[PDB]
């Protein structure tokens, strides 16, 4: 046999694969387990770490999603089943994936963990764009992914129990990082030096182990890429947390916190999926029901609170946005959008959007909304108004954010670098008018356009491979320059680069007009 | 005696003067009284019609000044000295003042009232950038202006009073007006084409005299430069009135507070004008610019309602109007109370006397609404950058204070019926005292409306000749027509659609679109809200 491809990690023997890429093959663990399965009686509470076994665990494929919702909007479209789940649905998720060079390295080699995205309610680390092979062989580096739990089974929330007390899927992640630690240097990666990167909730999702000091001892630098821990969508406070529960209980027909979620766990786990969206409280874009919720516990204070707070001398992070955060949610909810058309909305459909696309503010909020992203001379432009509502869903849930976060961060001690992700892929199949949509820099930061059974450009692979770098050389010193320099952001320069085809291109402010009025007015507007 | 000199009108005979210009003789009736003087017993009284006279009134020189303050920030500076009193003060001041081609007319003649400026608290008729002379012979029009109360005189009010009903000053300018309308056919004037035009607090002025209907009947077109009715300085609530009216009073020894109005009018009545001027501005609530004492009251009589709310119902078809802004309007103000600011340095302010600033440019507003004008006014990638601070604060004043109001005037007027022409006043003048960093600041169109730059004493270019003659011709033109257009680029209507106004300097017309579209929107349209909430 392989001598490579057998490892012994503390709970027992492991057989991984030999993948190929096209600069020589790489060593994958895949479907490794690090919980017990979190099933029956351990339905929403948080993990416990796996028992050890006998034997060898087969390692050598993908073990299967945690149940979530399935999207069902364009079915068949690529640019939506890219992201639904690739195995079987199972409460039984509970599995990481490590990929090592081959041989596997025989000095320490730097380790960066990812952690998906998907609004906490859906996401797997067994998607095609998340495939680690190209990052560990080009970058000489070991990659960790791992499945947490999403949706009720992840972050259902009755504060105060013990039986549903919140955040179990955060622990999950925590659990593997504290795998990664124990275990990481079995397959040659270095535990002292563990990178975190995620992107949209899984970007929020390293920001809350950020401000968590347990999750703190477990990694050395952080990358957020369209997402943070602050925005309006990751955290839910304790009463709105037992309200949603509450009314899920409700509405499949249960039933005391104890009998409460008692009768929960007698419930198919499709049953749940199929009801947790129905709990939230508005008609909205970019809102999830079952997110993390700040109880004093994981999180003892809001993200916000957390962020100013904080000392960050000593970290060094990454953050960034692609250039039209905003787009891809709008063909979800708001009137008059379709990837099928131009989407060419009147006012009135604009105003409506901002209802949608701002949930659960004020008239008076709302109406400041409308003020600043209307041009006063084009009020009614329908090309104006796309994308200005466009605009409004960005910047309100990840740029300005993520805006925030890298100011404080850098005001505070931290090394902060940023970029806008500028490039609209080759093979995009989304309409033109949606620009470089959420989520679509992933591809290119795996190194999937070097996939030659893919149609991307030969100038798309050079680019990956610029990006495949700047991440690994911050992975590996915390700058992503090679030692056309890339700048620290600060709160003052408010200096970023853009990222695309053309070299590094640095400007000036991550919407600092705009963001302004999300961080620095609204807030002011909703105490009074 | 000079048969064209002598004029009868309703109250008696009159001889004028016959005044030499750069182009012609023209005929002057200076100091014409139209009101009983407004002394003693009649102080804070509505005007009474001047009684009729025998014999012949010498109607030669400018009369008296309102009893009003002088400014005192920058003495000998000519900047201010051209707005302070070129005549005694005086209570006994109602008079004004008549311009008419030598010969006089035989066929009518369409005429323009000037309503000066001075926050409600200064200005006179007699102020030598108003002199109608030059106006009068280039364009053959009859040029009227006249003097009305000033400050407490003018407007302090007691609401529900006989004693001190207040607006007094309007009705001043009310009862000039219906003395244009019986009268100015005797001097060749057509009382059937009357155009009313002022500056600042005469624009004010003009806009109320539009939505009060017994003033609408007595001119048929208006031109607002620099104001508008609908301003936050311009008018006050009759509680605030009261208040001041009764500090003011307390201030000077009346009553031996408040109590009974005849008791306390009759108290102020016995103390000097001066007295009562120099206690003035001690009522204003807080440390501020743009700020006046003593304004138009909203008591439900001259103005049946507020001018925002009135603009709003009004049905305004079949009227004209011109209306416009000079192009940095709000720094003049600055040099008077903002933090930092002097017109000899170049007030490069910190973002601290920004921030103070901003609360002095917007007084008696809650926190909330302060953070919301600083969100809009700074540049969050340049926020501490001296000049880029000294410009946005001179625009938190300007366009709060005049750019807003007149752009929301200008926008219903034309959606309820009314042909709008707009303009932007961009030309400093060689002649200019203030500094280079204030830009055209506010009033320093007036001089060329009026043709003042055709003075043979003054040292205007010839080039600023040309361009004062222009404008007197669209001033004129619009008087006779409702078109500032000549029967050369045209002149498009403002709408609140296009929303499109005109440049005026050396240059020949440059069309553009929005009163600062974006400001305003935040002036007209959200901070509104905010302060209901
Ligand atoms: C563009 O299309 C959107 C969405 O319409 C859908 O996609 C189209 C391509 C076509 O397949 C339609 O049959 C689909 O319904 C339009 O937005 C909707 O417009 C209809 C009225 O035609 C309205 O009843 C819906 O409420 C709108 N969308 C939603 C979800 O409320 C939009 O009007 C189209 N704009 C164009 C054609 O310019
Ligand atoms: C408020 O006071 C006025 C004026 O009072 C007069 O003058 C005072 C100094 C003192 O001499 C009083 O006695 C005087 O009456 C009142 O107006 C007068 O009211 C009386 C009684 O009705 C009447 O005979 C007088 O003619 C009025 N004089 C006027 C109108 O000038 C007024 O009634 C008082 N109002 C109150 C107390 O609310
Ligand atoms: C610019 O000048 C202003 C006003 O100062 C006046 O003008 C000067 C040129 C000089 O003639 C002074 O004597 C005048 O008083 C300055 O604002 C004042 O600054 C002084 C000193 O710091 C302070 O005590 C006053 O309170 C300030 N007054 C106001 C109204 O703020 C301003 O600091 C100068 N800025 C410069 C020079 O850049
Ligand atoms: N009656 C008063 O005491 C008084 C005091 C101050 N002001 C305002 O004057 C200051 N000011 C402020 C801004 C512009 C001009 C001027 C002066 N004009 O004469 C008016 C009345
Ligand atoms: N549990 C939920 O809140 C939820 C939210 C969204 N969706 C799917 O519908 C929204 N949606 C559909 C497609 C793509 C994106 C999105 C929204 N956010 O990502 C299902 C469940
Ligand atoms: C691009 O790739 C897809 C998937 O491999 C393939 O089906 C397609 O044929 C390629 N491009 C074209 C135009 O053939
Ligand atoms: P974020 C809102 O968590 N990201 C989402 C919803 N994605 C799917 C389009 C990117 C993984
Ligand atoms: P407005 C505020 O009435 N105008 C003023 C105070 N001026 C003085 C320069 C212009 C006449």
């Amino acid at each position: 046999e392989d001598a490579e491809l057998l490892v012994t990690v503390r709970g027992g023997r492991l057989r991984g694969i030999r993948l190929k890429t096209p600069g020589g093959p790489v060593s994958a663990f895949l479907g490794i387990p690090f919980a017990e399965p979190p099933m029956g009686p351990r339905r929403f509470l948080p993990p416990e770490p796996k028992q050890p076994w006998s034997g060898v665990v087969d390692a050598t494929t993908f073990q299967s999603v945690c149940y979530q919702y399935v999207d069902t909007l364009y079915p068949g479209f690529e640019g939506t089943e890219m992201w639904n789940p690739n195995r079987e649905l199972s409460e039984d998720c509970l599995y990481l994936n490590v990929w090592t060079p081959y041989p596997r390295p025989t000095s320490p080699t730097p380790v960066l963990v990812w952690i998906y995205g998907g609004g906490f309610y859906s996401g797997a680390s067994s998607l095609d764009v998340y495939d680690g092979r190209f990052l560990v062989q080009a970058e000489r580096t070991v990659l960790v992914s791992m499945n947490y739990r999403v949706g009720a089974f992840g972050f259902l929330a009755l504060p105060g129990s013990r039986e549903a007390p919140g955040n179990v899927g955060l622990l999950d992640q925590r659990l593997a990082l504290q795998w990664v630690q124990e275990n990481v240097a079995a397959f040659g990666g270095d535990p002292t030096s563990v990178t975190l990167f995620g992107e949209s909730a899984g970007a929020a999702s390293v920001g809350m182990h950020l401000l968590s000091p347990p999750s703190r001892g477990l990694f050395h630098r952080a990358v957020l890429q369209s997402g943070a821990p602050n925005g309006p969508w990751a955290t839910v406070g304790m009463g709105e947390a037992r309200r949603r529960a509450t009314q899920l209980a409700h509405l499949v027909g249960c039933p005391n916190d104890t009998e409460l979620v008692a009768c929960l766990r007698t419930r198919p786990a499709q049953v749940l999926v199929n009801h947790e969206w129905h709990v939230l409280p508005q008609e909205s874009v970019f809102r999830f029901s079952f997110v993390p919720v700040v109880d004093g516990d994981f999180l003892s204070d809001t993200p916000e609170a957390l962020i100013n707070a904080g000392d960050f001398h000593g970290l060094q992070v990454l953050v960034g946005v692609v250039k039209d955060e905003g787009s891809y949610f709008l063909v979800y909810g708001a009137p008059g959008f379709s990837k099928d058309n131009e989407s060419l909305i009147s006012r009135a459909e604009f105003l409506a959007g901002v209802r949608v696309g701002v949930p659960q503010v004020s008239d008076l909020a709302a109406e400041a909304v409308v003020l600043h992203y209307t041009d006063w001379l084009h009020p009614e432009d329908p090309a104006r108004l796309r994308e200005a509502l466009s605009d409004v869903v960005g910047d309100h849930n990840v740029v300005c954010p993520v805006a925030q976060l890298a100011g404080r961060l850098a005001a505070q001690g931290a090394r902060v670098y940023a970029y806008v992700f500028e490039h609209r892929a080759s093979t995009l199949s989304w309409p033109l008018w949606m620009g470089v949509p959420h989520g679509y820099e992933i591809e290119f930061i795996f190194g999937i356009p070097l996939d030659p059974s893919r149609n991307y450009t030969a100038e798309e692979k050079i680019f990956a491979q610029r990006l495949m770098r700047y991440w690994a050389n911050f992975a590996r010193t915390g700058d992503p320059n090679e030692p056309p320099q890339w700048p620290p952001y600060t709160a003052g320069a408010q200096q970023y680069v853009s990222l695309d085809l053309r070299p590094l291109e640095v400007r000036r402010g991550l919407r600092a007009q705009a963001c302004a009025f999300w961080n620095r007015f609204l807030p002011k507007l909703l105490s009074a």
